[PDB]
């Protein structure tokens, strides 16, 4: 498709993908590129940097403050007061000033903007963080953290219990706990009252407490997380930790009876001799409809409809897509419809995998459910493609260099036979080196380099009181941490559906090296 034809489609990730393909092949002229940011659904990452090699963006500085941006650190004392305060939003600008001018400006702003006064006078010391911490200036603290992660200091009980009220807190807590940085910040966050935190923050503070073997504080944080989490899946994760720490059998019972299917509820069910959860059986009698499952633009449009449909319209759409050809769309609608409460684990295009052994079938299906929900023309915000969500680079390496498919194009990843074939091929490479389906999942999503580096550490997936569960909470990329948990559940389930059951307890035993 030419640019003129793309311009006629609605804005979507598929349209972006195809504009991106033109850009990377140098087929977009400077003239085509004029009206073009208005044609881009999500102007972020590679499509933006590529478009900006043809047409840089001047923007942006707001017309009201333009004069403020004609001053430098050497002339900021000649700027009016508004201009001074605007430029002092930047800590780099503050760091750049000389100390005499930080004193002058600190006094200028003492009454009206003591937040600026504190940062100015902080930067006249050899440790701005320590100055800010002594004032208990909370906004100042997060501005400094964002300017530099390298500041690290012990924080008293009063100060740390103020940090959770700021929007920055959640990312701050997660970042330092998962990356094992800022040891003094980390230790200090043991004294946060569980009453002052909730949800993810409370959960991460529970993980923090375990790293210091404060099992009682950890319980209290996880319990607060369990009570406040919005998602049943996250709640189950929190209850699991409550159980593992204190072993109250009401916690395990509550976890075993969860309506969310996840590794924690699965494991609880196995520990209590509770039956495997019920899996819906979708078998439409109708064989096809009008819909093109190979048209990525048609998927973008129907997906927008489904995500915007009221309860009543989802019923109309469920009926229309209740065919064998559109089974992945049927199941997507039903999963959307029933409030994430019935369990849908379909096996589409099964002919292409029925010859692999059943364990391999289940790993493939497990990956595809998380990657795409089996939508053949699925496209990610990073333009990973098809049911198995291959990055174009790897798709081209396998397709052209390794398998020498004649006239290979990366869009072949939109074909189920290709998606499953390449997925099998890549999963053999990963599994040969990693063994565990959990490790394979991490490597599939985040790369084998990152996975090998995690497994080479002394403190990850080794022996320990709370292993391997603790390690699974400390996987350094969030996306991959979540992905692995999800794919592993899927794997258990599909192994069960294929009459190739395994106990999730055996999977967990094999994670400890
Ligand atoms: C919270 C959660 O798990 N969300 C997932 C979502 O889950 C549901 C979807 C619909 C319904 N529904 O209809 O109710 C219910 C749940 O499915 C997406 C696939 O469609 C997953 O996207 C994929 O994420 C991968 C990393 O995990 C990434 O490698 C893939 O490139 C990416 N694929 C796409 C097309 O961008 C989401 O993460």
């Amino acid at each position: 498709y030419s640019i003129e034809k793309l311009k006629k489609e609605e804005n979507s990730l598929a349209k972006d993908y195809y504009i991106y393909r033109l850009l990377e092949k140098n087929k977009i002229s400077k003239k085509d590129a004029q009206d073009l940011n208005s044609h881009i659904f999500r102007y972020i990452g590679k499509i933006k940097s590529e478009l900006e090699k043809i047409i840089p963006l001047k923007p942006y500085i707001n017309p009201k403050y333009a004069k403020c941006y004609t001053y430098t650190a050497n002339t900021i004392l000649d700027a009016n007061l508004t201009c001074q305060s605007v430029r002092l939003n930047s800590l780099v600008f503050i760091a750049s000033l000389n100390s005499k001018d930080r004193t002058t400006l600190a006094q200028t702003f003492k009454n009206q903007r003591p937040d600026l006064t504190n940062l100015l006078l902080a930067f006249n010391t050899s440790d701005p963080m320590s100055y800010i911490v002594q004032k208990e200036d909370i906004n100042g603290f997060f501005k400094l953290y964002n300017y530099s992660k390298k500041y690290d200091l012990d924080l008293n009980t009063s100060l740390v219990n103020k940090l959770p009220n700021h929007i920055g807190f959640k990312d701050f807590a997660q970042n330092i706990i998962i990356k094992k940085e800022n040891p003094k910040f980390r230790h200090s966050m043991l004294e946060i009252n569980p009453e002052n935190v909730s949800e993810d923050s409370a959960f991460y503070l529970g993980v923090n407490a375990l790293t210091y073997d404060k099992t009682e504080l950890a319980y209290d944080f996880f319990k607060k997380a369990a009570q406040s989490f919005k998602s049943q899946s996250n709640k189950d994760n929190a209850i699991f930790w409550m159980w593992l720490i204190k072993n109250n059998e009401e916690d395990l019972k509550t976890l075993s009876q969860s309506s969310s299917l996840n590794i924690y509820s699965l494991y609880a069910k196995e520990l209590t001799n509770t039956p495997f959860p019920k899996i819906e059986s979708l078998n439409p009698s109708k064989k096809k409809n009008n819909f093109n499952m190979q048209d990525p633009f048609a998927w973008q449009k129907i997906n927008k409809q489904i995500r915007d449909a009221n309860a009543s319209q989802l019923d109309v759409l469920a009926k229309e897509f209740d065919t064998q050809e559109t089974l992945p769309i049927y199941a997507y609608i039903l999963e959307r419809k029933n409030n994430f409460k019935k369990h849908y684990f379909i096996m589409p295009y099964y002919d292409n995998i029925k010859d692999y052994n059943k364990t391999r079938q289940a790993l493939i299906l497990a990956i595809a459910r998380q990657e795409s929900r089996f939508i053949p023309t699925a496209i990610s915000v990073s333009y990973a493609l098809g049911m198995m969500q291959f990055m174009p680079f790897l798709a081209n390496h396998i397709g052209e260099k390794e398998l020498k498919i004649p006239n290979f194009d990366q869009d072949f990843m939109f074909k189920p036979e290709i998606a499953y074939y390449f997925g099998n091929y890549h999963l053999n490479y990963l599994e040969s080196r990693l063994k565990s389906p959990l490790f394979v999942a991490y490597a599939y999503n985040g790369g084998i380099g990152f996975t090998n580096r995690m497994l080479a550490r002394n403190d990850m997936f080794k022996t320990g009181k709370f292993e391997p569960f603790l390690s699974m909470e400390l996987v350094p990329y969030q996306e991959s941490r979540i992905y692995g948990k999800k794919v592993l559940a899927n794997y258990i389930v599909y192994r069960h559906l294929l009459n190739d059951s395994i106990k999730i307890s055996d999977i967990f035993e094999n994670l400890i090296q």
